């Protein structure tokens, strides 16, 4: 409600469509997140995926050894 400044301001879109994963593999990995790190590589490479590395670096803080 009435006028506000950048940064203070919800200028986001709406959110997107969920869909299934994949399931794991007899040895500790993350399937899904290597799929979306290779596919973000390519979309624009790893100097510029920093989200991606956000998702799997707390992917394996879930595991207690990385973070």
């Amino acid at each position: 409600g009435s006028f506000t400044m950048p940064g203070l301001v919800d200028s986001n879109p709406a959110p997107p469509e969920s869909q299934e994963k994949k399931p794991l593999k007899p040895c500790c990995a993350s399937p899904e997140t290597k799929k979306a790190r290779d596919a973000c590589i390519i979309e624009k490479g790893e100097e510029h995926c920093g989200h991606l590395i956000e998702a799997h670096k707390e992917s394996m803080r879930a595991l207690g050894f990385k973070i």
